[PDB]
């Protein structure tokens, strides 16, 4: 019933870096302010990241789009159904998210979920990146993706698959230690291979990371250059097992968390098959330090 | 349920003016006559457009396609059920309308429409256009769109998606003064980003503006010479941010009532995504005096 | 419910005519013989057309294709639920046939109408044409299409698309007079613009003609000589104003029943629409004596 | 050395009937007057075939066109070295012709001859053709053909081969009779097939016919109707032998000169190889009286 | 319910032998061992021919694959409903088959099938053939196919059809003497032509053969020479009736069990049509011994 | 300077035999005769393959085609240059060989050579093949090639280059015996890989074998069941080394003489770079007795 990561909302400790950060080493596009957020662009939308401050340096919160009224009183109804415990925005939060109607959550861990429809565009202000970025891989796949952590994966799996619609594309064992392993599982509620990922990780934030994706190959080569020039590599380049995207990670002005720019990924559809690996890498992703 | 818009008959006070306005400037071909009413031809269909004479001078009616008689017996049950009142059209106007089944009604706020099937088409007589266009697009999306004034836009919603099937596209935010802006609201019944379009407008006519889409750009750019020799330009050549429909704008000999000429827009789908926007171009569409 | 039109059966009183009509003439392969039938080949099923000794002169009967035995029994069900009779053919005409499974009836006027699953093909025996035709257009449309003559329209039509699962493409009023028009009805149960075509003509045969596609345009180029130096040319090359195919017609030796043969047509789908013509050909089709 | 066949001045004794003629049945489009020609447009060009008053019934000039002033130069130099006679046009040749230089030649058998360079063009006034017909073959492959009557084939083949720098495609034995055969030679001095062929016919005119080429086979389609219409046509639909164009013929208003309209030939390149016909018709052009 | 054909696993009295078969005749990867079975890979799978030591010489078991953990469950929801026993396979089995859940049964004639889902992959291993083969044809449509030799085909057919999913392609009355056919039912449950054929043949094996599908017309031509060098050629190259797979038998290291190694088929869809073939080849596959 | 290779004539012992396997078998069309010889067509041209009563049993000559009158007369100046004897042939024989002109001459060990032009073709008279074959590849690389047996193949080398013209593309040392090998050579004169092949072996034969391209794989699979059921086949399918035609060979009803009925090839360009091979298959063509 989600349709798409549409946008989200960082309450960080460095705003400067942020801004740093998402726009000479990102790419992204610079686009005003909305109360205390600074907010950046990735193509048409009025907005697609927000930075605001805080203590948190985390995202305090996701946009989850449906693509029409009706659907989001849809959604409301299967809140309801569930159970689930939600808070129609009021026209002040209508205005500062820039959507027709909007739903406020939590997902069973705390993280705020925005669902909401209508959103802004403003083609009239032609996206033009901070970086050389030939441009975002957006549209009817979203903004992107990111890794929830959670302390029980079944208990967020059937959240987020049976409340919010997403599906399970497959799982991966990311080795942890010697006799260690965490089950990731990547979801989907698109064409997107994943929308979210939900993986029980040791860290001390909500997600492990957020990943953009870019137009070509070269993009990505160009924004490791960038990253590392800025001394933020995590990861060598590589390419994943399960969704085939050619990306390398990188440390965000936020302690643990990163960010992930890839590109070529493989899309999903009715027939996608539930797979599992053992790796998340078929070459590539040497962990830098 | 509407496939799409397939004929507009206007009541103008000067035939000759819209006879010269159709055929020369617009391109349209000049196709005899039903009654005291001129009609001019698009493509294969008998007739698109048909110009009689009347005080009104604005829209006297629009023709709204089904693909079949049980389509057309579905859509009466609907009228029906909706307690929206219809007559029958009796032999005598399916002959004057050259079509094979009839329901005439009228939209909340007084626009005659009509409900048909099985419209003629005369491929023995090949359109030839009466001015320099490859062709119009129209096909499985039906003659072009036109936007209705209405005095309660919500009170219209209700009636073309409710009622008549047509589905939201997005919204426009059309700047009216300083403080003033009017939500116009775009629909589609096909894959045409929108066949009908509502919106408030302090303008006493029943549409804004008809339109009508050329093959190539060039056939705009020629059309546009031809109303600028004509003087009647409104707006200089311009793409819209929802639509992205590259096209100008015209007075018809009509006061108050204008032609949106336009090409190459973006069509809709099942995927379609409810959005906003702030502007009606993404450039361009300076408007001229 | 109907899939396709299969194959043709006729009882004409010249055989050898027939013979060299549809081998020399019209391209088809000689395939051996059924009992007192000679049978054709034009693709890979084991016959498309059998020609057996008769008075009647005339089509002895039409075989209806559905894609399997669940099909069948479902088609029994329908035939049954209208109170229409019909005999399961035996082992015999199954043999016969060289069909897995068939159901014998008769329309609302006499035509015998099987209804089969399962039929035979020989790819072993590759098709060869008797006369240069490059191949016809058969597969998922059938082996082409027919005009039904019927003395009652509506009842031919309820029967047909209510009993059968045909479906209106369009109609085209086919001039006989001065003030005599006859609205021949063409109707459609796949991708060809139509199989089998509903007309009250003042003609004393069961059916006016039966058609065949030809791959390229030469094909029928070609195959106009060939019937041309045979004598047997009943109209000029042209294009049809609802299918588009472009083809002409000849004398079969059965006298008031034609053969067309065409290429090129256009195909049906889902958004095809109910239209009207007053004219059977855009172009062409001149009537020859 | 000689690029492609630009434009055709007819002189005729019915002036109205070739404007007629030209117009509403071949398509053409009326471009005014230059003296006492009038000039029609086939495409880009200020005009393509220009009709003057004159006894002769026949075409009055032919104009040859190279691609630049050094070309026009070079062909002085050949005709000089060959010894053919020709005059410098004036500057009101070069104004009435719309060229910016041109010489003034005959064949070897009266036939006058302007080899030009720099025509005039008026995008500024897009083709709009006077009857239904997509648009011409022109480009590259100049205006079309036309078959050019000769006393002595080999001495109008050395002159048109060696002089001006055409070259034999193929040829075709055109029966005259039971014993009786004329060797008609195609040339080409571009893509198109032939521009110009040589046939020693029995004919009191300069050429048999000029041809035309449409974009569609329904251009050609159509066309036949209105021709036949008209009660000019002299030949079926068909196809050559020789270039595979798919054409008519029918009467100009001058007796005994035809016109051909036609589709979807075949063109010649470096590769092509001279090969010989025994007929002009693969199939179809049975002369129609 | 049944997606494709995952695995299959041998149980045969020489190993080495089919060890040397699988990997140097046929090109398959060896990829080390689970439990006493030697496993071979064809792509990113763990696994797709499984291969152990046992007196059988013949199939030990076939995985059938859904796409997810729902489908599963609704696959032991129609094994209870049809009375068909199974048991859930424990999690040593679970690791054994390298899967995240199996349902372990028997079709009506003895063969062990495993319905599972959650297969594992190992793109960090890319395939490796041991012999020159481009690569194999599986993906959605499984590993390849087999023929299930059966005692009462009617009996097979409702399990295979009614109780898995299957659905019937066509039947091909292969020929086993002067007076005797066995019709042979393929059957498919994807886009192969068929992933199961079942057949009454006069066999004391569990299968006739299975299929494996390679890339290129080449990689099967080269597989021809390696077994023909092994002396295990059983028949020369032809082209299926049905499915028109290009292909090759040959002798597995099993008495009486063959192999089959394919190209360029014809794969199913929605419009697949039963029919009926008199002979298994259109060419080729003369029987060699 | 040779452009291709038009036409073989043959001199045999059964005619009868060959006009069968000419037809039956290898599908050619019959197309009457020329004097005492047989003609047949595998295209557009009158004849390609002429077959008369001789003792010979072998090629009598083949027919060297040029693109012009021009082309011919060079040749004429390369053979004078060269020094070798060559007659004009007489009207007769330009009558009997329905060409416009051509040159009689011997390669240096008495193969007798026609270097012709202006080929005679009969569109009107479509090929139609007297088996099933969907068409043979001609066109611009000529009728097929074939394997000239020479004493000295230096000798035979330094004449096709030097004198016609003919270019090496590579050469296959044929493994005769345990010690023994033939350099093959083989040339082309155009696209065809090659056009014509010179080998020393140990046969009695102007040539080994003639061959001849279909348009698709199945065109050969299916001719290879003909040819085996004549009980002909010398080999089975296969690939070769250097141009990758598939194909297989028979024995023409002339001892010593074969036939290859192959598909797919490479073709050649001026980037072709000359190379060496040791064997002529890459795969197949196991030989046959
Ligand atoms: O796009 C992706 C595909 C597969 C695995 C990861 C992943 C890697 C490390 C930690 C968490 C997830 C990922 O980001
Ligand atoms: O095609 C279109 C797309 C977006 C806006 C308009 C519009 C502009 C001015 C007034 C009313 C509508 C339009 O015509
Ligand atoms: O394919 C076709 C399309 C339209 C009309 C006819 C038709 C013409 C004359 C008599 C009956 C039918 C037809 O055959
Ligand atoms: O385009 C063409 C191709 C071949 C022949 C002719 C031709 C026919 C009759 C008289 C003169 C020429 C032609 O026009
Ligand atoms: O792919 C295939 C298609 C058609 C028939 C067979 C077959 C042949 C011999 C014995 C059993 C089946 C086959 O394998
Ligand atoms: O096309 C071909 C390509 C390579 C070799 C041969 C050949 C094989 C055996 C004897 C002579 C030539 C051939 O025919
Ligand atoms: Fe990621
Ligand atoms: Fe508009
Ligand atoms: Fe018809
Ligand atoms: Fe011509
Ligand atoms: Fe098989
Ligand atoms: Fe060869």
């Amino acid at each position: 019933s989600i349709e798409r990561l549409g946008y989200l909302g960082f309450a960080v400790k460095d705003v400067p870096a942020w801004d740093h950060f998402l726009t000479k080493s990102v790419g992204l596009m610079a686009a005003g302010s909305a109360g205390d957020a600074a907010l950046y662009r990735a193509d048409q939308r009025a907005w697609r990241i927000a930075v605001q401050p805080g203590e948190l340096d985390d995202l305090a919160y996701a946009g989850l789009e449906v693509d029409d009224a009706a659907a989001l009183e849809r959604m409301a109804d299967k809140l309801r159904q569930a159970g689930v415990a939600f808070t129609r925005g009021d026209e002040a939060l209508m205005q500062q998210r820039k959507v027709m109607g909007l739903l406020c959550l939590q997902d069973p861990f705390g993280l705020p979920l925005e669902i909401y429809y209508g959103p802004a565009e403003i083609f009239h202000e032609p996206f033009l990146p901070s970086a050389p970025v030939s441009g975002f891989v957006t549209g009817d796949q979203g903004i992107g993706h990111f890794v929830r952590c959670v302390p029980d994966t079944a208990k967020a799996m059937a959240f987020y698959t049976e409340v919010l619609g997403f599906v399970l594309s497959d799982i991966i064992d990311i080795q942890m230690g010697p006799e260690t392993s965490v089950p990731a599982h990547f979801l989907h509620c698109n064409g997107r291979h994943h929308t979210i990922a939900l993986a029980a990780f040791p860290i001390p934030k909500r997600i492990h990371h957020f990943m953009l994706q870019a137009n070509t190959i070269d993009d990505v080569g160009y924004a490791f250059d960038r990253l590392d020039a800025a001394g933020r590599i995590t990861s060598l380049l590589g390419r994943h097992t399960n969704d085939q995207t050619l990306s390398f990670y990188a440390d965000t002005p936020s302690p643990m968390i990163e960010v992930e720019f890839g590109w070529g990924p493989r899309t999903v559809d009715s027939s996608w098959t539930v797979a599992r690996h053992s790796r998340t890498a078929m070459w590539g992703h040497k962990s830098v330090r």
